[PDB]
DNA sequence: GGTAGACCGGGAC
DNA sequence: CCCGGTCTAC
């Protein structure tokens, strides 16, 4: 799941489990458990919590419960559902939590990729996997001054500066070749050679790809098909180690 | 600062 | 073997 699609998993599923308390947890691949390191630990400790909140940072969905926070990364593929404790679980379900009243948050994964993390609340902010990550691309702290600067400082190309979790959080592959190609820059630039105009294009593009998912595609996935606004065939390659869509035309 | 290795397996070769 | 995100290793 992309950002805006983490963001309403958040919405959807809070009501679903606020107020609800944990009376067991199953991990049926343990790798899953990243902090504490083992997933019995992971699992005792958060028995007799009661789920008190659901937030989001980057693509990270922090669950608040009462003493700790639950950090979870569903990757590509990972997916909660809340069901009945009753009813067989779904395939590739990895972890399950089971609450007082039968119900249970269930996460899976067929590409078996997420992770979790479990920490005192008042810890989780300064460790992995939050620890460290950029300012959330529709908040005021992800501004043109803040990316302008990360911009300089660096040799990289501008597509491996936007996809720096440090720099912003959570912006992935496809709303980055989505945001340069609105923004008419082309990934392989340096980024120190995006001019000031350039980068407040850039930001604008950013918040605005981000925004309106969160409330059809240019380029990503679309190689070999002609470009929406010039007719351009878009071409593919790789920067930064991704597939990177854009349209040499538009983009420069 | 920066890269490479690490984790995964459905689908492509 | 590739590919996506994000971490530890170096
Ligand atoms: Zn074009």
């Amino acid at each position: 799941p992309q950002l805006p699609e983490v963001e309403t998993i958040r919405r959807t599923l809070l009501p679903l489990i606020v107020g609800k308390t944990i009376e067991d947890v199953r991990i049926f691949w343990p790798n899953i458990i990243r902090h504490p390191r083992d997933s019995e630990a992971f699992a005792a400790r958060m028995i007799g919590q009661t789920v008190r909140g659901l937030e989001r940072r980057g693509k990270f969905l922090k669950f608040l419960l009462d003493r700790d926070a639950l950090i979870s990364h569903l990757r590509m593929e990972g997916r909660y559902a809340v069901a009945s404790a009753l009813e067989p679980l779904e395939p590739h379900t990895h972890v399950v939590f089971c609450f007082t009243d039968g119900s249970e948050l269930r996460y899976r994964d067929v590409r078996k990729f997420g992770t979790m993390h479990v920490y005192a609340k008042e810890e989780a902010d300064r460790r992995p996997p939050l620890a460290e990550l950029g300012p959330e691309p529709l908040s005021p702290a992800f501004s043109p001054a803040v990316l302008a600067e990360r911009a300089v400082k660096t040799k990289r190309s501008v597509k491996a500066l936007l996809l720096d979790c440090t720099v912003v959080a959570g912006f992935g592959n496809i709303y980055v070749d989505e945001s340069l190609f609105r923004a008419g820059i082309l990934p392989g630039r340096p980024a120190a050679s995006l001019s000031s105009k350039e980068i407040e294009r850039l930001h604008e593009e950013m918040v605005a790809t981000i925004g309106e998912a969160v409330m059809h595609l240019y380029v990503y996935g679309r190689q070999g098909n002609p470009c929406k606004r010039c007719g351009t065939p878009i071409e593919k390659t790789v920067v930064a180690g991704r597939g990177t869509h854009y349209c040499p035309r538009c983009q420069r």
